């Protein structure tokens, strides 16, 4: 159904403001162990993904910026503006997407001698997607709309021991896009298709270990645990016509889980190697996950 459609093209979309989250300690900078008090970074992924009924999707998004800092009487005050670009193509039944979320905004880090860290961001992008439809009568249709999301989160990277620290943490973001709203006169019916303002929001909550190795033979990023995400609001309401009658539809909740970063592992400043650890949760939503390896030398 062109309904079953849209709705899983607002999950798509939701699934994309979800990974609009950056890492807040890896791809934000940790505020423990980072004594940077200005300079740039960036950071540049890409990720993979799927549901029930065929659908599925791949996305490549890069961010960069820069951030100033400064320490006080025990406290490492921290700020930094950035830029991220999400493209992403998602293959369906009779639906095929390409989507490009290009944007900036501006984080916060601040972190103590205490083991407490405190960190948020906040970024508006222009999302445009080029989706081919049967259902419906949708056609190649560009929807273009901005979106300004921004979220915040706490972490407590306690010391478990001398190669290890215990890091609690939780995490809650506020987001609000525009609707897709288009006419389906190319089916021969009206069936206007719109959506109101979505405002989603999600928290999350996860625990991770870290292994803070040194020495330049295993300075490396080991990290372990887990974490859950789940949404804190879904209001995302459309409105769909048709001959017989109409529908209204919004979201519901989810329950994702996460995992844990494969390797992360270098010796000294001129070697740098990675791995990523994935999960393919088929059996609550048929969900997966995307995961690489590699690593940097010049002689």
């Amino acid at each position: 159904e062109a309904t079953r459609n849209a709705a899983a093209l607002f999950s798509v979309d939701y699934k994309a403001f979800l990974n609009e989250v950056n890492n807040l300690n890896k791809r934000m900078g940790d505020l423990r162990d980072i004594n940077g008090e200005a300079g740039a970074w960036a950071r540049i992924m890409s990720g993979t993904g799927s549901a029930s009924g065929g659908f599925s999707d791949n996305y490549t998004h890069v961010q960069v910026g820069v951030d100033k800092k400064h320490e006080l009487d025990g406290l490492d005050l921290f700020t930094g503006f950035t830029v991220t670009h999400t493209d992403s193509s998602a293959s369906a039944d009779v639906f095929s997407g390409k989507t490009k979320s290009v944007g900036a905004g501006l984080y916060a880090s601040a972190m103590f001698d205490s083991g407490a860290y405190i960190d948020l961001i906040g970024k508006y992008v222009h999302h445009d997607n080029e989706y081919t439809a049967t259902f419906a009568g949708l056609g190649t249709r560009d929807y273009s709309t901005h979106s300004w999301y921004a979220g915040a989160e706490a972490g407590y990277r306690y010391h478990v021991t001398e190669d290890a620290w215990i890091e609690p943490q939780a995490e809650l973001v506020y987001g609000s896009v525009s609707g897709k709203q288009f006419a389906w006169k190319d089916q021969g019916m009206h069936l206007s298709m719109k959506d109101k303002d979505y405002n989603p929001l999600i928290g999350r909550t996860g625990v991770d270990v870290g292994k803070s190795f040194s020495g330049k033979d295993w300075k490396v990023t080991a990290r372990a645990g887990l974490g859950y995400q789940f949404d804190l609001l879904a209001n995302g309401e459309t409105v769909l016509r048709d001959a017989s009658g109409e529908k209204r539809i919004k979201g519901e909740k989810d329950s994702r889980m996460l995992m844990s970063v494969g390797l992360n592992a270098e010796i000294r400043d001129n070697v740098r190697f990675g791995l990523e650890f994935e999960k393919s949760a088929f059996g609550k939503y048929n969900v997966d996950n995307a995961v690489n390896a590699n690593f940097r030398y010049c002689f």
